[PDB]
Protein backbone atom coordinates (compact mmCIF):
# COMPACT_ATOMS: atom_id res chain seq x y z
CA UNK A 1 0.00 0.00 0.00
CA UNK A 2 1.29 3.63 -0.95
CA UNK A 3 -0.80 4.67 1.60
CA UNK A 4 -0.49 3.94 5.11
CA UNK A 5 -2.84 6.40 6.86
CA UNK A 6 -5.80 8.72 6.58
CA UNK A 7 -6.11 11.64 8.31
CA UNK A 8 -10.09 12.87 8.67
CA UNK A 9 -11.22 16.39 9.55
CA UNK A 10 -14.39 16.39 12.09
CA UNK A 11 -16.75 19.36 11.36
CA UNK A 12 -18.29 19.03 7.75
CA UNK A 13 -16.49 15.98 7.31
CA UNK A 14 -17.55 13.27 9.85
CA UNK A 15 -20.17 15.23 11.95
CA UNK A 16 -22.31 18.51 10.77
CA UNK A 17 -23.67 21.18 12.93
CA UNK A 18 -26.98 23.02 12.63
CA UNK A 19 -28.88 25.67 14.23
CA UNK A 20 -31.55 23.87 16.23
CA UNK A 21 -34.01 26.50 15.05
CA UNK A 22 -32.61 26.05 11.23
CA UNK A 23 -36.05 26.57 9.54
CA UNK A 24 -36.28 29.73 11.31
CA UNK A 25 -32.86 30.80 10.22
CA UNK A 26 -33.66 30.08 7.23
CA UNK A 27 -36.77 32.15 7.01
CA UNK A 28 -34.16 34.83 8.36
CA UNK A 29 -31.78 35.11 5.80
CA UNK A 30 -34.54 34.73 2.70
CA UNK A 31 -36.19 37.82 4.53
CA UNK A 32 -33.23 39.74 4.88
CA UNK A 33 -32.77 38.53 0.77
CA UNK A 34 -30.66 36.06 0.88
CA UNK A 35 -32.48 32.78 -0.16
CA UNK A 36 -29.93 30.21 0.49
CA UNK A 37 -30.96 26.31 0.86
CA UNK A 38 -30.34 24.79 4.04
CA UNK A 39 -26.73 22.87 2.98
CA UNK A 40 -25.59 26.51 2.67
CA UNK A 41 -26.45 27.11 6.53
CA UNK A 42 -25.42 23.81 7.90
CA UNK A 43 -22.16 24.17 6.36
CA UNK A 44 -21.36 27.72 7.31
CA UNK A 45 -23.02 27.28 10.80
CA UNK A 46 -20.21 24.08 11.34
CA UNK A 47 -17.50 26.86 10.25
CA UNK A 48 -18.44 29.15 12.75
CA UNK A 49 -18.92 26.35 15.32
CA UNK A 50 -14.88 26.91 15.40
CA UNK A 51 -14.86 30.43 16.52
CA UNK A 52 -16.28 30.56 19.46
CA UNK A 53 -14.29 31.76 22.22
CA UNK A 54 -15.35 28.36 24.25
CA UNK A 55 -21.57 25.48 26.53
CA UNK A 56 -20.79 25.78 22.06
CA UNK A 57 -23.48 28.23 21.10
CA UNK A 58 -21.91 30.13 17.68
CA UNK A 59 -21.99 34.07 17.56
CA UNK A 60 -24.29 35.60 15.22
CA UNK A 61 -21.97 37.64 13.20
CA UNK A 62 -19.18 34.63 12.98
CA UNK A 63 -21.79 32.86 10.97
CA UNK A 64 -22.40 35.89 8.73
CA UNK A 65 -18.78 36.25 8.42
CA UNK A 66 -18.19 32.91 6.94
CA UNK A 67 -21.41 33.60 4.79
CA UNK A 68 -20.17 36.59 3.35
CA UNK A 69 -22.81 38.60 4.42
CA UNK A 70 -23.06 41.93 5.81
CA UNK A 71 -23.36 42.15 9.87
CA UNK A 72 -26.69 44.11 9.48
CA UNK A 73 -27.97 46.09 12.83
CA UNK A 74 -31.18 44.04 11.67
CA UNK A 75 -30.06 40.85 10.45
CA UNK A 76 -27.68 39.94 13.41
CA UNK A 77 -30.86 40.89 15.78
CA UNK A 78 -33.37 38.75 13.90
CA UNK A 79 -30.66 35.89 13.90
CA UNK A 80 -30.40 36.48 17.88
CA UNK A 81 -34.04 36.19 18.15
CA UNK A 82 -34.14 33.35 15.70
CA UNK A 83 -32.28 31.67 18.97
CA UNK A 84 -28.91 30.78 16.50
CA UNK A 85 -26.97 30.79 19.28
CA UNK A 86 -28.33 26.79 20.03
CA UNK A 87 -26.92 23.99 17.86
CA UNK A 88 -26.87 20.60 17.64
CA UNK A 89 -24.02 18.34 16.09
CA UNK A 90 -25.56 15.06 13.67
CA UNK A 91 -23.69 12.16 12.24
CA UNK A 92 -23.50 11.89 8.66
CA UNK A 93 -24.88 8.52 7.50
CA UNK A 94 -21.98 7.59 6.26
CA UNK A 95 -19.50 7.93 8.92
CA UNK A 96 -19.11 4.92 10.97
CA UNK A 97 -19.06 2.68 7.70
CA UNK A 98 -16.48 4.74 6.24
CA UNK A 99 -14.22 4.34 9.27
CA UNK A 100 -14.78 1.17 10.26
CA UNK A 101 -14.37 0.25 6.52
CA UNK A 102 -10.55 1.95 6.55
CA UNK A 103 -9.57 0.39 9.55
CA UNK A 104 -10.86 -2.85 9.03
CA UNK A 105 -9.19 -2.72 5.20
CA UNK A 106 -5.77 -1.86 7.27
CA UNK A 107 -5.31 1.89 7.66
CA UNK A 108 -4.35 4.01 10.16
CA UNK A 109 -6.40 6.78 11.08
CA UNK A 110 -6.08 10.11 12.94
CA UNK A 111 -8.60 12.22 13.50
CA UNK A 112 -7.49 16.39 13.25
CA UNK A 113 -9.75 18.90 15.39
CA UNK A 114 -10.03 22.21 17.53
CA UNK A 115 -12.30 22.31 20.34
CA UNK A 116 -11.00 19.33 22.71
CA UNK A 117 -13.50 19.39 25.71
CA UNK A 118 -16.53 19.53 23.11
CA UNK A 119 -14.91 17.65 20.00
CA UNK A 120 -13.76 14.51 23.29
CA UNK A 121 -17.80 14.75 24.19
CA UNK A 122 -19.37 13.91 20.92
CA UNK A 123 -16.64 11.69 20.21
CA UNK A 124 -18.08 9.86 22.96
CA UNK A 125 -21.70 10.23 21.86
CA UNK A 126 -21.01 8.89 18.58
CA UNK A 127 -19.24 6.02 19.74
CA UNK A 128 -16.42 7.31 17.01
CA UNK A 129 -13.23 7.37 19.06
CA UNK A 130 -12.59 3.13 19.20
CA UNK A 131 -11.91 4.19 15.22
CA UNK A 132 -8.76 6.27 15.65
CA UNK A 133 -5.37 5.20 15.97
CA UNK A 134 -4.33 8.93 16.84
CA UNK A 135 -6.71 12.37 17.78
CA UNK A 136 -4.92 15.82 16.60
CA UNK A 137 -1.84 23.27 15.48
CA UNK A 138 1.18 21.37 16.19
CA UNK A 139 -0.20 17.71 17.57
CA UNK A 140 -0.93 17.66 13.96
CA UNK A 141 2.87 16.24 13.08
CA UNK A 142 2.95 14.05 16.54
CA UNK A 143 -0.31 12.33 15.27
CA UNK A 144 1.26 11.69 11.36
CA UNK A 145 4.56 10.74 12.74
CA UNK A 146 2.51 8.32 14.83
CA UNK A 147 -0.03 6.83 12.34
CA UNK A 148 2.63 6.90 9.34
CA UNK A 149 3.08 8.24 6.01
CA UNK A 150 2.36 9.07 3.18
CA UNK A 151 -1.09 9.84 4.21
CA UNK A 152 -4.55 11.39 2.92
CA UNK A 153 -6.00 14.32 4.28
CA UNK A 154 -9.67 14.05 3.72
CA UNK A 155 -11.07 17.20 4.46
CA UNK A 156 -13.87 19.99 3.65
CA UNK A 157 -11.41 22.35 4.11
CA UNK A 158 -8.12 21.63 5.73
CA UNK A 159 -6.72 21.28 2.06
CA UNK A 160 -2.63 20.94 1.87
CA UNK A 161 -0.31 20.10 4.73
CA UNK A 162 3.28 20.82 4.95
CA UNK A 163 5.31 19.04 6.80
CA UNK A 164 7.49 16.97 5.04
CA UNK A 165 11.55 16.87 3.65
CA UNK A 166 12.09 16.45 0.16
CA UNK A 167 7.97 16.17 -0.48
CA UNK A 168 4.95 16.72 1.41
CA UNK A 169 4.10 13.87 3.84
CA UNK A 170 -0.30 14.14 3.02
CA UNK A 171 -2.26 14.41 -0.15
CA UNK A 172 -5.66 16.05 0.18
CA UNK A 173 -9.26 14.51 -0.77
CA UNK A 174 -11.70 17.52 -0.88
CA UNK A 175 -14.58 16.66 0.58
CA UNK A 176 -17.94 19.22 -0.32
CA UNK A 177 -20.83 17.46 1.28
CA UNK A 178 -22.66 20.79 0.49
CA UNK A 179 -21.78 21.27 -3.06
CA UNK A 180 -19.98 24.51 -1.91
CA UNK A 181 -16.71 24.28 -4.01
CA UNK A 182 -18.09 23.62 -7.49
CA UNK A 183 -14.88 24.86 -8.86
CA UNK A 184 -12.56 22.36 -7.62
CA UNK A 185 -12.96 18.48 -9.42
CA UNK A 186 -11.22 15.64 -7.91
CA UNK A 187 -13.65 16.54 -4.86
CA UNK A 188 -15.93 13.95 -3.43
CA UNK A 189 -19.26 14.64 -2.04
CA UNK A 190 -19.77 12.16 0.74
CA UNK A 191 -17.68 9.41 2.16
CA UNK A 192 -18.78 6.30 -0.17
CA UNK A 193 -16.80 8.70 -3.09
CA UNK A 194 -14.17 9.35 -0.43
CA UNK A 195 -13.09 5.93 -0.01
CA UNK A 196 -13.44 5.16 -3.91
CA UNK A 197 -10.97 7.70 -4.31
CA UNK A 198 -9.26 6.78 -1.80
CA UNK A 199 -8.91 3.26 -3.54
CA UNK A 200 -7.83 4.59 -6.45
CA UNK A 201 -5.00 6.45 -5.28
CA UNK A 202 -3.41 3.65 -4.16
CA UNK B 1 -14.12 39.62 -16.49
CA UNK B 2 -14.91 36.47 -14.04
CA UNK B 3 -12.18 37.53 -11.69
CA UNK B 4 -12.15 40.96 -9.66
CA UNK B 5 -9.55 40.07 -7.65
CA UNK B 6 -6.29 37.81 -6.40
CA UNK B 7 -5.36 37.43 -2.97
CA UNK B 8 -1.90 36.64 -2.80
CA UNK B 9 0.45 34.82 0.60
CA UNK B 10 3.64 36.26 1.88
CA UNK B 11 6.18 33.42 2.50
CA UNK B 12 7.28 30.85 -0.25
CA UNK B 13 4.91 33.23 -2.33
CA UNK B 14 6.50 36.61 -2.77
CA UNK B 15 9.31 36.33 -0.39
CA UNK B 16 11.69 33.67 0.72
CA UNK B 17 13.36 33.08 3.63
CA UNK B 18 16.56 30.61 4.08
CA UNK B 19 19.17 31.02 7.19
CA UNK B 20 21.90 33.18 6.80
CA UNK B 21 24.14 30.54 7.13
CA UNK B 22 22.28 27.99 4.54
CA UNK B 23 25.45 26.32 3.77
CA UNK B 24 26.22 25.03 7.16
CA UNK B 25 22.72 23.82 7.95
CA UNK B 26 22.15 21.81 4.79
CA UNK B 27 25.32 20.07 5.69
CA UNK B 28 24.48 19.95 9.58
CA UNK B 29 21.52 17.89 8.00
CA UNK B 30 23.35 15.84 5.80
CA UNK B 31 26.05 15.19 8.18
CA UNK B 32 22.90 13.41 10.41
CA UNK B 33 21.39 11.43 7.47
CA UNK B 34 18.97 13.59 5.75
CA UNK B 35 20.28 14.80 2.15
CA UNK B 36 17.90 17.66 1.68
CA UNK B 37 19.21 19.94 -1.45
CA UNK B 38 18.79 23.90 -0.11
CA UNK B 39 15.56 24.07 -1.65
CA UNK B 40 13.81 22.26 0.58
CA UNK B 41 15.43 23.69 3.78
CA UNK B 42 14.56 27.15 2.57
CA UNK B 43 11.06 26.05 2.18
CA UNK B 44 10.97 24.60 5.69
CA UNK B 45 12.92 27.39 7.19
CA UNK B 46 9.97 30.14 5.80
CA UNK B 47 7.46 28.22 7.35
CA UNK B 48 9.45 28.09 10.94
CA UNK B 49 8.89 31.76 10.09
CA UNK B 50 5.37 31.60 11.33
CA UNK B 51 5.90 29.97 14.29
CA UNK B 52 7.94 32.24 16.54
CA UNK B 53 6.51 33.67 19.78
CA UNK B 54 7.91 37.09 18.39
CA UNK B 55 13.88 39.85 15.45
CA UNK B 56 12.20 37.08 13.71
CA UNK B 57 14.65 33.95 14.94
CA UNK B 58 13.55 30.91 13.89
CA UNK B 59 13.34 27.81 16.74
CA UNK B 60 15.25 24.36 15.68
CA UNK B 61 12.68 22.79 16.42
CA UNK B 62 9.89 24.15 14.70
CA UNK B 63 11.99 23.37 12.00
CA UNK B 64 12.29 20.12 12.01
CA UNK B 65 8.81 19.92 12.90
CA UNK B 66 8.22 21.18 9.35
CA UNK B 67 10.84 18.57 7.52
CA UNK B 68 9.20 16.40 9.55
CA UNK B 69 12.45 15.40 11.31
CA UNK B 70 12.79 14.03 14.76
CA UNK B 71 14.67 16.33 16.81
CA UNK B 72 17.97 14.80 17.98
CA UNK B 73 19.25 16.13 21.41
CA UNK B 74 22.75 16.27 18.93
CA UNK B 75 20.83 17.67 15.83
CA UNK B 76 18.63 20.44 17.62
CA UNK B 77 22.55 21.20 19.39
CA UNK B 78 24.48 21.09 15.37
CA UNK B 79 21.63 23.35 13.94
CA UNK B 80 22.12 26.19 16.88
CA UNK B 81 26.02 25.90 16.14
CA UNK B 82 25.12 26.58 13.00
CA UNK B 83 23.22 29.38 13.63
CA UNK B 84 19.92 28.61 12.37
CA UNK B 85 17.98 31.13 14.50
CA UNK B 86 19.51 33.84 12.03
CA UNK B 87 17.52 34.37 8.71
CA UNK B 88 17.30 36.69 5.70
CA UNK B 89 14.57 37.65 3.45
CA UNK B 90 14.90 37.29 0.04
CA UNK B 91 12.39 38.57 -2.97
CA UNK B 92 11.49 36.16 -5.91
CA UNK B 93 12.68 37.50 -9.22
CA UNK B 94 8.94 37.51 -10.25
CA UNK B 95 7.60 39.11 -7.75
CA UNK B 96 7.56 42.82 -8.75
CA UNK B 97 6.82 42.16 -12.25
CA UNK B 98 3.61 39.77 -11.73
CA UNK B 99 2.35 42.24 -9.06
CA UNK B 100 2.59 45.15 -11.69
CA UNK B 101 1.32 43.02 -14.73
CA UNK B 102 -1.81 41.86 -12.41
CA UNK B 103 -2.24 45.47 -11.12
CA UNK B 104 -2.24 47.30 -14.50
CA UNK B 105 -4.25 44.25 -15.94
CA UNK B 106 -6.79 45.83 -13.77
CA UNK B 107 -7.05 43.11 -10.58
CA UNK B 108 -7.33 44.52 -7.36
CA UNK B 109 -4.48 42.79 -5.25
CA UNK B 110 -4.50 41.65 -1.32
CA UNK B 111 -1.91 40.35 0.60
CA UNK B 112 -2.84 37.58 3.24
CA UNK B 113 -0.61 36.90 5.64
CA UNK B 114 0.71 37.32 9.50
CA UNK B 115 3.67 39.00 11.75
CA UNK B 116 2.67 42.68 10.67
CA UNK B 117 5.86 44.22 12.04
CA UNK B 118 8.16 41.71 10.72
CA UNK B 119 6.17 41.95 7.11
CA UNK B 120 5.40 45.70 7.18
CA UNK B 121 9.32 46.59 7.07
CA UNK B 122 9.62 43.62 4.49
CA UNK B 123 6.38 45.26 2.38
CA UNK B 124 8.08 48.93 2.90
CA UNK B 125 12.00 47.25 2.24
CA UNK B 126 11.01 45.97 -1.21
CA UNK B 127 8.93 48.56 -2.19
CA UNK B 128 5.79 45.88 -2.17
CA UNK B 129 3.40 48.10 -0.47
CA UNK B 130 1.88 50.02 -3.26
CA UNK B 131 0.58 47.18 -4.99
CA UNK B 132 -2.05 46.42 -2.76
CA UNK B 133 -5.79 47.66 -2.64
CA UNK B 134 -5.93 45.88 0.82
CA UNK B 135 -3.43 44.12 3.28
CA UNK B 136 -5.45 41.22 5.77
CA UNK B 137 -2.49 40.92 8.33
CA UNK B 138 -8.29 35.59 11.66
CA UNK B 139 -11.71 38.14 10.49
CA UNK B 140 -9.51 40.55 8.82
CA UNK B 141 -9.12 37.98 5.86
CA UNK B 142 -12.80 38.26 5.26
CA UNK B 143 -12.60 42.03 5.25
CA UNK B 144 -9.98 41.92 2.57
CA UNK B 145 -12.07 40.10 0.82
CA UNK B 146 -15.00 41.85 0.86
CA UNK B 147 -13.01 45.23 -0.14
CA UNK B 148 -11.26 43.88 -3.47
CA UNK B 149 -14.54 42.16 -4.56
CA UNK B 150 -15.11 38.70 -5.47
CA UNK B 151 -14.73 35.82 -7.15
CA UNK B 152 -10.91 36.30 -6.35
CA UNK B 153 -8.05 34.12 -7.28
CA UNK B 154 -5.82 32.85 -3.99
CA UNK B 155 -2.26 32.44 -5.25
CA UNK B 156 -0.53 30.15 -2.19
CA UNK B 157 2.26 27.54 -1.13
CA UNK B 158 -1.01 26.80 0.80
CA UNK B 159 -2.99 28.56 2.34
CA UNK B 160 -5.37 26.34 0.03
CA UNK B 161 -9.07 26.57 0.01
CA UNK B 162 -10.94 29.44 1.95
CA UNK B 163 -14.50 29.45 2.77
CA UNK B 164 -16.19 32.57 2.88
CA UNK B 165 -19.40 32.41 0.75
CA UNK B 166 -23.20 31.67 0.67
CA UNK B 167 -24.36 29.41 -1.80
CA UNK B 168 -20.19 29.16 -3.54
CA UNK B 169 -16.68 29.53 -2.29
CA UNK B 170 -15.87 32.92 -3.16
CA UNK B 171 -12.19 32.34 -3.59
CA UNK B 172 -10.71 29.79 -6.05
CA UNK B 173 -7.50 28.96 -5.63
CA UNK B 174 -4.12 28.64 -6.87
CA UNK B 175 -1.16 26.23 -5.66
CA UNK B 176 2.37 28.03 -6.25
CA UNK B 177 4.67 25.66 -5.88
CA UNK B 178 8.10 26.70 -5.82
CA UNK B 179 10.41 24.20 -4.33
CA UNK B 180 9.03 21.02 -6.20
CA UNK B 181 7.19 20.32 -2.64
CA UNK B 182 3.67 18.73 -4.19
CA UNK B 183 4.26 16.62 -7.11
CA UNK B 184 1.23 14.72 -6.30
CA UNK B 185 -1.03 18.03 -7.09
CA UNK B 186 -1.06 19.24 -10.64
CA UNK B 187 -2.91 22.17 -11.78
CA UNK B 188 0.12 23.29 -9.70
CA UNK B 189 2.36 26.07 -10.76
CA UNK B 190 6.26 26.61 -10.12
CA UNK B 191 6.23 30.32 -11.36
CA UNK B 192 4.51 33.65 -11.09
CA UNK B 193 4.67 33.40 -14.41
CA UNK B 194 3.07 30.30 -14.83
CA UNK B 195 0.53 31.50 -11.94
CA UNK B 196 0.20 34.78 -14.29
CA UNK B 197 -1.15 32.11 -17.20
CA UNK B 198 -3.48 30.03 -14.81
CA UNK B 199 -4.90 33.26 -14.20
CA UNK B 200 -5.03 34.66 -17.48
CA UNK B 201 -6.58 30.94 -18.43
CA UNK B 202 -9.09 31.21 -15.44
CA UNK B 203 -11.21 33.79 -16.91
Amino acid sequence: MKYKAVLVDFGNTLVGFKPVFYEKVYQVLKDNGYDLDLRKVFRAYAKAMGMINYLEHVDPKDFLYILGIYPSERLVKELKEADIRDGEAFLYDDTLEFLEGLKSNGYKLALVSNASPRVKTLLEKFDLKKYFDALAPKIFGFALAKVGYPAVHVGDIYELDYIGAKRSYVDPILLDRYDFYPDVRDRVKNLREALQKIEEMN
